[PDB]
């Protein structure tokens, strides 16, 4: 049994970014994983010694989840040399991997198109309205993404976004989708925590993309989907590495090409829902994946 160690920058309950690499880690336990799980360590002071913590009591694998917990891992990493890491980031993380630490990254943009994408190959779907955080340039990239993924799949379709201006307040998401669909979208997208989005959806009967998997029953069920990262080929990779002694320096971006970024398992909601949804996003992938499309660089 490989021991691991998955050290999350927020919480694990999000169902999003931290939830993403918790199910990573549980899938993997069938790969003969023992599997432990710290959250709340976007703080690299709290996450620093609890990583040393972890490699000191002999742990095989150390992963960092988020940006924010990248540095002390590759710091600890120094202490340990015998002891694997992986750590995520932006592409310049590449550069700095010490030699037993693994690195990864995706970009927020094709999240975003994947969602536009979806949203445009709905059926009687020819109003789109998304909602999302503060302005930051990760998300006006996301949101860019959004639109040309939906511009890509139906050009006829109109779009109107809202930014809240915070992360994870309900309340104005909630206050921001009535927004629109008061104005006549037929869809909401969420690019944030989406939970508000998904109870202003609810009462007007809409269908939603990219609401957090940690709503109620109820907002659940208007969710088609939701893109994600699936790390789990990259977490199978780490173990395999670990035991064929090729560990380190690896660096993986995951994208739509590669399915690094997938979609959530589909529901059905109304009849928006085409029964080749998930056939005709497999084709999105393979011509990401031949060069055949290629997309630009959605940050200013
Ligand atoms: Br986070
Ligand atoms: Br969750
Ligand atoms: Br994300
Ligand atoms: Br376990
Ligand atoms: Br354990
Ligand atoms: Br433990
Ligand atoms: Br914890
Ligand atoms: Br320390
Ligand atoms: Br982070
Ligand atoms: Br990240
Ligand atoms: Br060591
Ligand atoms: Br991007
Ligand atoms: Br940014
Ligand atoms: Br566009
Ligand atoms: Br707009
Ligand atoms: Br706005
Ligand atoms: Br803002
Ligand atoms: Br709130
Ligand atoms: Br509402
Ligand atoms: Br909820
Ligand atoms: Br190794
Ligand atoms: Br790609």
């Amino acid at each position: 049994a490989v021991k691991v160690a998955i050290i999350a920058s927020g919480q694990t309950n999000d169902g999003a970014f931290n939830a993403w690499a918790a199910e990573a880690a549980e899938r993997l336990k069938a790969d003969g994983a023992d599997v432990q799980i710290r959250q709340g360590l976007a703080d690299p002071t709290q996450a620093e010694p609890v990583i040393r913590q972890f490699a000191a009591r002999g742990f095989d694998l150390v992963v960092g989840h988020g940006i924010d917990v990248s540095e002390p891992i590759l710091r600890v990493a120094t202490e340990f040399p015998d002891v694997h890491f992986s750590a995520s980031g932006d592409a310049t993380l590449a550069e700095r991997l010490p030699p037993n630490v693994d690195g990864w990254t995706y970009d927020f943009g094709q999240l975003g198109y994947l969602d536009g994408f979806v949203a445009g190959s709905l059926r009687g779907v020819e109003k789109v309205g998304a909602v999302g955080g503060p302005q930051l340039p990760f998300v006006l990239a996301t949101h860019k993404g959004i639109r040309a993924g939906l511009k890509a799949a139906n050009p006829r379709a109109s779009y109107e976004e809202t930014y809240t201006g915070r992360f994870y307040d309900l309340q104005k998401e909630q206050e921001a989708a009535r927004g629109l669909l008061d104005k006549g979208a037929q869809l909401l997208v969420a690019t944030d925590d989406g939970r508000g989005l998904g109870q202003a959806a609810v009462a007007g009967d809409v269908p939603t993309i990219g609401v957090s998997a940690a709503a109620g029953a109820d907002i659940k069920a208007v969710n088609i989907t939701t893109a994600k990262l699936d790390l789990l080929p990259t977490y199978q990779s780490y173990l395999e590495q670990i035991r064929a002694g090729t560990f380190g320096r690896r660096f993986d971006v995951l994208a739509l090409g590669n399915r690094g970024i997938v979609l959530t398992p589909i529901t059905a909601v109304g009849d928006v829902v085409p029964d080749d949804l998930q056939a005709r996003v497999d084709a999105l992938s393979e011509r990401l994946a031949s060069g055949e499309l290629r997309l630009p660089n959605f940050f200013e």
